[PDB]
């Protein structure tokens, strides 16, 4: 089997994608976040606290003829950001552009923080790290991919993310025309649940290229780039009145500024993100500040190819017997 879902910016800045989910029968479509730095598909539902939603869509299991609470589970998250949500699991069955998984654990909201509830957009997450990261207790609960990857066609997933676009989700086959020149795959290590991998380096524009080991996780649930500090600085060295603004929380340049590229290495590959995906604009409304898309992993502990990264690739998550990571230009 295999399924293809297009996946849609949330705004005007590509702060995040969603990607629209059928759960329960008669479906209920949910627009999800797909997520493969974590591991918990979880929902708005009818169990979410009432002042907690705010235009979001809810999942309502007691309308889905397949739904069955997972009784005594409950799961509790919190991400990189700060963000949290917990609750209660059903399972039911769950389709993403037409790959169709039954059974699958679908975590049901109680409570979710504050920049959850401000996002009317986002119904909820889905992800795609390994199943070792997920919180339900006290019986650890399989991703999506997880339950799904015996029957793909291939064991694998790959994310096509647009620059101000729509892009592309599929499972269990790889789109040959959906990219350019060849794929280079890339080991990865999974001791810490994520697509941990190593990039062989980077270039600031047209400069020469650095041969230096970054270790991160490709991660489609964050938006920017965050990179060691040293990397982060040479960047913004080439921006004229950039400055890293404790005010503001991180790396801010004049909004008349043109921004240089930055190429990362995947083996002796290159991947090469256009000066235009590090923009994020103005801080505030009206403010002639514009906030960078690379930020310095500093006091985060761990570097994120997040979304101004991947956007620049098509990306291949090989979910192997021993997994890796593809990346090609596209």
């Amino acid at each position: 089997s295999t399924g293809s879902a297009t996946t849609t910016p949330i705004d005007s800045l590509d702060d995040a994608y969603i990607t629209p989910v059928q759960i329960g029968t008669p479906a209920q479509t949910l627009n999800l976040d797909f997520d493969t730095g974590s591991s918990d598909l979880w929902v708005f539902s009818s169990e979410t606290t009432a002042s907690e939603v705010d235009g979001q869509t809810i999942y309502t299991p007691s309308k889905s003829t397949t739904a069955k609470l997972l009784s005594g589970a409950t799961w509790s998250i919190s991400y990189g950001d700060g963000s949290s949500s917990s609750g209660d699991v059903y399972t039911d069955t769950v389709s993403v552009g037409g790959l169709t998984v039954t059974g699958q654990a679908v975590e049901s909201a109680k409570k979710v923080s504050s920049s959850f509830t401000e996002d009317s957009t986002i119904d909820g997450l889905l992800g795609l790290a390994f199943s070792t990261l997920n919180t339900v207790s006290p019986t650890q609960q399989k991703t999506f991919f997880d339950n799904a990857k015996a029957s793909l066609d291939s064991p694998v997933f790959t994310a096509d993310l647009g620059y101000h676009a729509p892009g592309t989700y599929n499972f269990g086959f790889i789109d040959t025309t959906a990219y350019t020149g060849s794929i280079t795959y890339t080991a990865v290590s999974t001791k810490q649940g994520f697509w941990e991998w190593t990039s062989t380096g980077y270039a600031v524009g047209s400069g020469t290229f650095k041969s230096t080991s970054i270790d991160g996780i490709a991660d489609t649930g964050t938006t920017l780039l965050y990179l060691p500090a040293t990397v982060v600085s040479a960047y913004w060295a080439q921006v004229s009145g950039a400055k890293s603004s404790s005010s503001v929380g991180g790396y801010v340049f004049p909004c008349s500024a043109t921004l240089p590229s930055f190429t990362f290495g995947v083996g002796s590959a290159r991947i090469v993100i256009p000066g235009d995906y590090i923009d994020f604009g103005p801080i505030s409304t009206g403010s002639s500040s514009c906030f960078g898309g690379i930020q310095s992993s500093a006091g985060i502990g761990i570097n994120i190819f997040g979304d101004v990264a991947l956007k620049a690739a098509f990306v291949v998550f090989n979910g192997a017997t021993t997994p890796t990571l593809g990346f090609a230009s596209k």
